[PDB]
């Protein structure tokens, strides 16, 4: 019973910046599926669909990024999800804009939001799909680079970008392991 976790900040501002490119991943996946999200308990918007028997779980964490996991954890917890079964998707600075990485582990960058669900979890291990958002070329900050929306000349890019990131849960979603997808993907 796979969990899709989506990172993000929440509210209507931050829905087009690159921090947000997990809801856009979780939201293209919970149409493709027809599935709507509903306001959680555990800090989380959660869409619930099937594909023959199996429960897949598509969470968006309303705590903002660094607490992702206070959201994360407790929601594994109570459906009683193991962290096999989860998959994160989230931004990664050091990876370039239209560019996607399936890692199974990791530090992950110095990312706030991984710490936080590694923190919950207690467990290092777990499958993520990193998509690239590049690092900021002009005069911002990370802060700056993370929380504006894209340029008009990287749009089509991570349209590239989210599409891949779909096309991969949807390959394991139709059965596959991570690790086959880790290298059709990567």
């Amino acid at each position: 019973m796979k969990m899709i976790v989506g990172l993000g900040n929440p509210g209507t501002k931050y829905q087009y910046t690159k921090n947000n490119i997990g809801f856009m991943v979780v939201d293209k996946i919970a149409r493709e599926h027809q599935a709507t999200f509903k306001k959680n308990p555990f800090e989380a918007e959660v869409a619930e669909f099937f594909h023959n028997g199996e429960k897949i779980l598509l969470v968006k964490p309303q705590t903002f990024m660094n607490e992702s996991g206070r959201a994360v954890g407790p929601l594994m917890t109570y459906f009683g999800i193991y962290p096999e079964e989860l998959v994160v998707i989230y931004d990664d600075l050091d990876l370039a804009v239209g560019k996607i990485r399936l890692r199974q582990k990791g530090s992950a960058g110095g990312h706030n939001g991984i710490k936080s669900i590694i923190s919950h979890l207690n467990t290092n291990v777990f499958d993520r799909i990193k998509v690239g958002i590049g690092r900021p070329e002009g005069k911002k900050t990370v802060v700056q680079h993370v929380l504006s929306p894209f340029s008009k000349e990287n749009q089509p890019l991570i349209e590239e970008s989210m599409c891949q990131s779909v096309k991969a849960v949807e390959y394991l979603i139709e059965g596959h392991s991570f690790v086959d997808a880790m290298n059709r993907f990567n």
